[PDB]
């Protein structure tokens, strides 16, 4: 099913702020080399897209990629079928995919001068960080090694030179100025929906506590879990006794309230196992996640909340990446998203 | 005006390199912190869009940002109106829009260590370069200085700030491996046309030379002037007797010759000086530049090609800016490019 009708489409950027070097901009001198003598500087904005069918139905979902990511992830898989853009215009919903500031069409801030160094301004690190095609190969769970594939893998084998291209580094920006730039467009759309995935999972969070136009959450394999501040319970350490997962985030107990205010799903793959794997460290670090969010969402649900976590092998969908969204069973998981967003009427205008 | 029927529509990547970091992964041990060792890095890939129409005419169309600018260019303006994108699949063109290896969705070459360092070798350069809003002002010819509009202007004033905000920098890829990544994508697509933008000029220009497939280029406001090795003109310093403008690129005859094959045609907004202007840098700029072109399209023409100069304002289009595909007349802009694939016959199956 490609065909898509859409009565409009487009793209712009909101968010970010400036910055400014010294002096002044003296329009006779030679511009090129750039300097930043005189300079203004966009930085940390974001880019959206937006595609709206014929006679939406329900609310607008914004569909934000994880770590290293772009929108690229929710356009088509790594195969080239349909991704969930193309899909939930089809089930008439209007669908928006950013790029978050520091990731593909969003802003890299950099200037004239070592990365990320505006003068003596370190407005992000020269020193970058970044996963190999082996570490997200683990991490993605497509196997327990790289070049090895789990048993009932819903991967697109075949396609890993695809998948892997469409992963990079992100700059140092502030998780706080990401968060921003989502408030801003969350602001502009109305009410809607976040569709997150892994490292935006904490971010989305976040979002709805600032924002309340945000009316549902699901999250795909979330990667940071979150508390009320001082309540975050006793968390094992992983299977080789000195890893930990990734810290919990924080947040004061009157914004993790409105969590319990809207309907959240935390919807995890395959082939996290169910005890310690000293072994194989980002399965035992997914099973200890895993394990973090169930307390993250039974704590959202003790204050009146309608938060809940769907394994996908428990409603019949077996070999899940963490990526559900782009394995070759995607259509499936898309309809139990479909499921999600009817049950609670946000497929209604 | 908005409205848009696909055929089909996703993304893919292509093209780019591998390198590889020291030793061995384990995936025992932590995968985060990242490491290099072990690590295989995905580099310099290109990410392409592409939206079909129903019942397709003539040749798809490859559209090519400019320097430092992504494919957002073709599918808005700044001020949200409809971009090349929308417009020409609903002039029945298959639409190929593509972020270049180093910017936007496309790569950009970092790892674990100092910006473009892996572990002794330099990928790409740490220190940085990249135009001010004020630089990019005066060489977009929004008007002669920063905040200061030419009265006839068609930039969709108001949308300043969006506009700068989809401008950034690119890291130090070698322009071979830019044009690399669009030959494997136009020998992917079959015979197309390539639609470039400023700094994408002279490196659609060298495509061609290496690929039969591309039928026809039109280019807005190209930034480097190409010629034979060895039979540069002679181009005069800029009015403040110190500066010049890019140095001419040069390529052997053999592929120079091939670009008299197709139609070829540059094209330019208003606003650029007849005489010299020491007083504003980049109009002065704009003036030589345009002159160099003239040759390198007379050039192409003594070698029996067809390669022509379209001012914008000898069409009756007045104050269009360098990027005339975004400014508020953009729909009369579109017209001549139609006009041009009609009259070459590259709107015909
Ligand atoms: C898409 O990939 C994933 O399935 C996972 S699993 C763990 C991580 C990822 S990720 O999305 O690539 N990046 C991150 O989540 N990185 C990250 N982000 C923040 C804000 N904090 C910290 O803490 C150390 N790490
Ligand atoms: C989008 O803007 C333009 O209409 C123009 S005019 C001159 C350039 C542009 S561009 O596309 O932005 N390129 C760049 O600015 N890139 C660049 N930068 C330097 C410092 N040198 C070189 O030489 C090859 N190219």
């Amino acid at each position: 099913k490609r065909k898509v009708v859409l009565a409009e489409q487009g793209s712009f950027y909101i968010g970010g702020r400036t910055v400014t070097g010294p002096g002044k901009f003296d329009p006779s001198k030679p511009v090129i080399p750039y300097s930043n003598e005189g300079a203004t500087f966009y930085i940390n904005q974001m880019y959206v897209n937006f595609q709206a069918p014929v006679r939406p139905r329900g609310l607008p979902l914004v569909f934000w990629h994880g770590g290293g990511l772009t929108g690229h992830i929710w356009e088509s898989t790594p195969d080239g079928r349909p991704g969930f853009q193309t899909l939930f215009v089809q089930d008439r919903h209007t669908v928006y995919t950013i790029d978050q500031p520091g990731r593909g069409r969003g802003n890299i801030p950099t200037f004239n001068g070592p990365f990320g160094q505006l003068e003596e301004e370190s407005i992000v690190n020269t020193v970058t960080g970044n996963s190999s095609k082996e570490g997200a190969w683990v991490r993605d769970r497509l196997g327990p090694a790289p070049g090895q594939f789990f048993e009932n893998s819903q991967f697109p084998r075949g396609y890993e030179d695809n998948y892997f291209k469409e992963m990079g580094f992100s700059p140092s920006i502030s998780s706080d100025e990401i968060v921003d730039a989502v408030v801003k467009l969350v602001t502009h759309i109305g009410p809607c929906v976040l569709v997150t995935h892994a490292a935006s999972g904490v971010l989305g969070m976040r979002v709805a506590t600032h924002a309340k136009n945000v009316r549902g959450i699901v999250a795909y394999e979330p990667a940071t879990s979150i508390f009320p501040k001082g309540k975050v319970p006793e968390i094992p350490p992983l299977a080789d006794k000195k890893s930990q997962i990734f810290p919990p985030f924080e947040i004061q107990e009157s914004y993790f309230k409105k969590l319990a205010k809207i309907p959240i799903q935390f919807v995890f793959g395959d082939n996290i196992p169910k005890n310690p794997k000293s072994a194989y460290w980002f399965l035992d670090w997914w099973r200890v996640t895993r394990y973090a969010h169930s307390l993250s969402l039974e704590a959202i649900n003790k204050l009146g909340g309608q938060a809940s976590l769907l394994d996908l092998p428990t409603a019949g969908l077996r070999g899940n990446t963490a990526f559900p969204f782009t394995d070759r069973n995607n259509v499936q998981v898309a309809s139990l998203l479909s499921d999600f967003l009817g049950k609670h009427g946000l497929d209604q205008n």
